[PDB]
């Protein structure tokens, strides 16, 4: 009943942010269970044509994610690609994570996700998901959306000239057959080239690789962009799991830009979020979310 989902998960438009949808849990598990299938059928380095519509993190803020659909146009009107991080923190990771399940079931070829540092139990243990499963549902719910997880893609490349993954870039990464060669399901592990493409950041006063604050993975400097993109023939990395004001933020003479679309993230900061619309010429262009 899928079209009886995604229509209790719109309703809420336009209300006053908070109101919950509670799907039943057998529609909930449905979901898990079919997009699993789904992600497993499809490559784990995806291969995207333009125009696409490219968002970066959410964190259960449902109400900012309709907000997206909203100016960038609902499925299937727009095609989309989600750079990953799609529960925690926000109040509404449920209803955020079942509306992309939702129309990735419905729209297969025109609707994408990839896999945020987020998309793991251990994290996702620590930072809310757990919790509202547990108080919404139970925990045997959270471990079906672990499954899930588990299959997501990992990285995308937008006709062959941008490359896409929700944290960066890895020093193990010597070539694309590298991704392709990662088996699903896994957990991500604590390093190696699964954790770095999920965990690093870009850093301006690095030069090649540096510590990362956060005590996982790297950070990378503007030449090791510039080497990545002359290597592998690419014009863009496009990247999210950083907060930045603007919503949009570019990086190494524009050859990197993070992605954030969670306005007002965590109630915590004052940004934008923003959206990247790729058109069929591979121009870029952003519309932007005040908060
Ligand atoms: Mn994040
Ligand atoms: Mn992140």
């Amino acid at each position: 009943n899928l079209d009886s989902i995604i229509g209790r998960l719109l309703e809420v438009q336009g209300s006053r942010p908070g109101k919950n949808v509670q799907l039943t849990e057998n529609e909930i598990r449905g979901l898990c269970l079919k997009s699993r299938e789904i992600f497993l059928s499809q490559p784990i380095l995806l291969e995207l044509e333009a125009p696409l519509k490219i968002c970066g993190d959410i964190h259960g803020q449902y109400y900012d994610l309709l907000r997206l659909f909203e100016y960038g146009g609902f499925p299937p009107e727009s095609n989309y690609l989600f750079l990953g991080d799609y529960v925690d923190r926000g109040k509404q990771s449920l209803e955020t994570i079942c509306l992309l399940l939702a129309y990735k079931i419905k729209y297969p070829e025109n609707f994408f996700l990839l896999r945020g540092n987020h998309e793991c139990a251990s994290i996702n243990r620590i930072y809310g998901f757990y919790d509202e499963c547990k108080r919404r549902y139970n925990i045997k719910l959270w471990k079906t959306f672990t499954d899930c997880f588990n299959c997501l893609p990992i990285a995308a490349i937008v006709d062959e000239k941008i490359f896409c993954c929700h944290g960066g870039l890895s020093p193990d990464l010597q070539s694309m057959e590298q991704i392709r060669r990662i088996m699903r399901p896994t957990d991500v592990p604590d390093q190696g080239l699964l954790c770095d493409l999920l965990w690093s950041d870009p850093d301006k006063d690095v030069q090649g690789w540096g510590e990362n604050d956060r005590g996982v993975s790297f950070t990378f400097g503007a030449e090791v962009v510039a080497k990545f993109l002359h290597k592998h023939d690419l014009d863009l990395i496009c990247r999210a799991h950083q907060v930045v004001e603007d919503g949009y933020e570019f990086f190494a003479k524009r050859q990197l830009v993070t992605l954030f679309s969670a306005p007002n993230y965590c109630g915590e900061f004052d940004n934008a979020g923003a959206m990247m619309s790729v058109d069929e010429t591979l121009m870029c262009s952003f519309q932007i979310l005040k908060p």
